[PDB]
This record gives structure tokens, C-alpha cells and sequence, in this order.
């Protein structure tokens, strides 16, 4: 199936900047969530999980249809906790009922990255809600207890190469693992609601110990109180990934640029943009607007 981007009728950049802004203002206001981490990280994860169901082989899943709103997908065990991001977005959707669900989930992630001082992420509108029976089955999102070969093979299905995978994984600077959600516990670093290249620096520079958590799963832990999943640690066990980790640990701008591209790509898999579609939008942050 072909999913053609269809601009919400009559809307243009200013309409979407208003949605951006409402998201950004609520991010600022609702600051208590998750022991004052705020909603930034879970909104980034929501954007990724709503996009990451995509299968390049048949164009099933992906961000276009906004299918997370249906119970099979919002109840995927892999999505445990993302209901917090959905509930955050609910008043946004009520204020702007014209935006599609896929456009809102993906825009939430863009807005979160940018408001957390991350790179600009160009964003295109035009996702169209699709019916309940187009919801992908559970099991398309990745396991965390696996090795580099797993990660590499997994991400081929999303048409991501080694550099794109290592870049995307840098989002694990953000937020934390929660035991009751994923069976893993702990943050990956100190700056977990500011978008930086800290994930790579911590992988290379902390002294990691392979421990079992209270859910009896193995994870890598440091004396600073940080953790890495087995799939995170695989990025320094595999020599191809390791080279790229070192690159991003040593060049914040390069990480920003490569993340931006990869994240936009992730959010746009499966969508066909007509030749006369609008160019991608680059939203101004609240700070840049003086708001
Ligand atoms: C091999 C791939 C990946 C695996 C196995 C993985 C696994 C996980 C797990 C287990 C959690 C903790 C969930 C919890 O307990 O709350 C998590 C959190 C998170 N992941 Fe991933 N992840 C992967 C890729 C990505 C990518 C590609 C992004 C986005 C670009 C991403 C963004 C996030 C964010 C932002 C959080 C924190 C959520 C929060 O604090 O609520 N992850 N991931």
C-alpha cells in the first residue's frame, strides 16, 4: 500500500507552529512528571514507537496512520508507559482537532527534541488517520536484552544503516528506564531532559559492571548511578558501532546533524510526499520566539 501525504485542509506552517507551541508550553508547565524529568523523553519515545512499527517490505505500520490510538497498539507491552505521552497530547489534540494523529505523535517528538535544546528536526505534515484494522500487531519494536547483530538486523527492517542506528540510539541520553515498564531501571546519564551527546560519552568513559536488576534482568551499571541496556552496550562491543560512538562522543554538532536526519527519516518511513507537497517545516523554539 502507498500512503500519500495529504495536507490538513487549508493548513500551513503557522498552523503547525501553533501546535508546536502548545506542545512546548505544556512541556514547560507540566514539569513534575517522572520526578521532574518532564514529558520530553516520553514524547520522543512515543514518536519513535509510533514510527518504529514500520516494515519496509510491505509498508505496514509506520507513523502515517496514527494507529497507536487503537487498543491493540496502545496496549503493546513494548509501549508500556507511552500512555503518559498520549495523555499529555490529549488536550493538544482537543485544541487542534484538525491535526491528524500521526502528525501529532510525530510532532510531539520533534517539539520535545527541540525544546530540550536538541537539533532542529525538519518535519512534514500530511499523515492521515487510517482505520483500526490497519494497526500493526505487537512485536515489531525491539528487545533490549540482545546483541549488536540483533540490533543491526532489527534496524534493517526500518531501512537504517549503522550510522543511523548509532545516531538514533543517542536519544537514550533522555529520560530513564523504569523497572515496572521494561524490566530495566535507571537513567543513562545526568542530563536526561537536555538533548546532548552524553550517551556516547558515558558509554566510553564510565566504568560499567554487568549486574542483575530487581527484575532479574542483566544491565550495565556505573558507580555514578547510570545504566546501559545490553543493546546500548552492544554499540561498544561491535567494532563498527564503536567507531561511530567515538565519532559522536567527539563531535556534538555531527551527532546533532546526523540525529536530525535519521529522526526525520524514521518519522517519514512509509510516506510518499507528492512532488508539490510543502517543503519540510522547521519550527522555531519558544525561546527563539521570545515565548
Ligand atoms: C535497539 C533499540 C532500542 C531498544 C531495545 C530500546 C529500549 C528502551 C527501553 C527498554 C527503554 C526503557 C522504557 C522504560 O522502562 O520506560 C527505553 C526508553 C527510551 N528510549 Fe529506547 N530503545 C531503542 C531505541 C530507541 C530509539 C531509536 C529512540 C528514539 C530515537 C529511543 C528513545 C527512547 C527514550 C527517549 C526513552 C526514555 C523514555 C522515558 O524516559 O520515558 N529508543 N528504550
Amino acid at each position: 500500500l502507498v500512503h500519500v501525504a495529504s495536507v490538513e485542509k487549508g493548513r500551513s506552517y503557522e498552523d503547525f507552529q501553533k501546535v508546536y507551541n502548545a506542545i512546548a508550553l505544556k512541556l514547560r508547565e507540566d514539569d513534575e512528571y517522572d520526578n521532574y524529568i518532564g514529558y520530553g523523553p516520553v514524547l520522543v519515545r512515543l514518536a519513535w514507537h509510533t514510527s518504529g512499527t514500520w516494515d519496509k517490505h510491505d509498508n505496514t505500520g509506520g507513523s502515517y496512520g496514527g494507529t497507536y490510538r487503537f487498543k491493540k497498539e496502545f496496549n503493546d507491552p513494548s509501549n508500556a508507559g507511552l500512555q503518559n505521552g498520549f495523555k499529555f497530547l490529549e488536550p493538544i489534540h482537543k485544541e487542534f482537532p484538525w491535526i491528524s494523529s500521526g502528525d501529532l505523535f510525530s510532532l510531539g517528538g520533534v517539539t520535545a527534541v527541540q525544546e530540550m535544546q536538541g537539533p532542529k528536526i525538519p518535519w512534514r505534515c500530511g499523515r492521515v488517520d487510517t482505520p483500526e484494522d490497519t494497526t500493526p500487531d505487537n512485536g515489531r519494536l525491539p528487545d533490549a536484552d540482545k546483541d549488536a547483530d540483533y540490533v543491526r538486523t532489527f534496524f534493517q527492517r526500518l531501512n537504517m544503516n549503522d550510522r543511523e542506528v548509532v545516531a538514533l540510539m543517542g536519544a537514550h541520553a533522555l529520560g530513564k528506564t523504569h523497572l515496572k515498564r521494561s524490566g530495566y531501571e535507571g537513567p543513562w546519564g545526568a542530563a536526561n531532559n537536555v538533548f546532548t551527546n552524553e550517551f556516547y560519552l558515558n558509554l566510553l568513559n564510565e566504568d560499567w559492571k554487568l549486574e542483575k536488576n530487581d527484575a532479574n534482568n542483566e544491565q550495565w551499571d556505573s558507580k555514578s548511578g547510570y545504566m546501559m541496556l545490553p543493546t546500548d552496550y552492544s554499540l561498544i562491543q561491535d567494532p563498527k558501532y564503536l567507531s561511530i560512538v567515538k565519532e559522536y562522543a567527539n563531535d556534538q554538532d555531527k551527532f546533532f546533524k546526523d540525529f536530525s536526519k535519521a529522526f526525520e527519516k524514521l518519522l517519514e518511513n512509509g510516506i510518499t510526499f507528492p512532488k508539490d507537497a510543502p517543503s519540510p517545516f522547521i519550527f522555531k523554539t519558544l525561546e527563539e520566539q521570545g515565548l
